[PDB]
């Protein structure tokens, strides 16, 4: 494949500055807002890694809710975990909840609709 052209490695987002960042980049991201002492989190750190895998053309960041109160208040995010799909400043889904396949159709419909757009 040439979207393996990048790794699949998670980023850690750690300012409101990084999050707004890359958010604007025209690629599709997928943030994932967690905490440690979440157990439905913890569900979805292998399915998050996996699914990196296998979508190379996707860059997925972690936000640690504990970390960034300040994203958590301006983004109103009000369960964890919370998926956030956005790409070029825009926002274009959220899936609440520890379930790694709605995120993924998720994603995979999102990239469906902007390129056959």
């Amino acid at each position: 494949t040439l979207q393996q052209d990048r790794s699949p490695d998670v980023i850690n987002i750690h300012s409101l500055d990084e999050y707004h960042n890359i958010v604007s980049e025209n690629i599709l991201t997928v943030l994932w807002f967690w905490a440690s002492d979440c157990g439905p989190c913890k569900e979805i750190e292998e399915p998050l890694k996996k699914m990196a895998e296998d979508f190379p053309n996707v860059v997925f960041a972690k936000v640690n809710a504990e970390e960034n109160q300040k994203i958590v208040e301006k983004l109103n995010v009000k369960s964890l975990p919370t998926a956030i799909i956005a790409k070029g400043g825009k926002y274009l889904g959220h899936v609440v909840g520890a379930d790694p396949d709605r995120l993924r159709e998720k994603v995979q419909n999102i990239i469906a609709n902007l390129e056959h757009h």
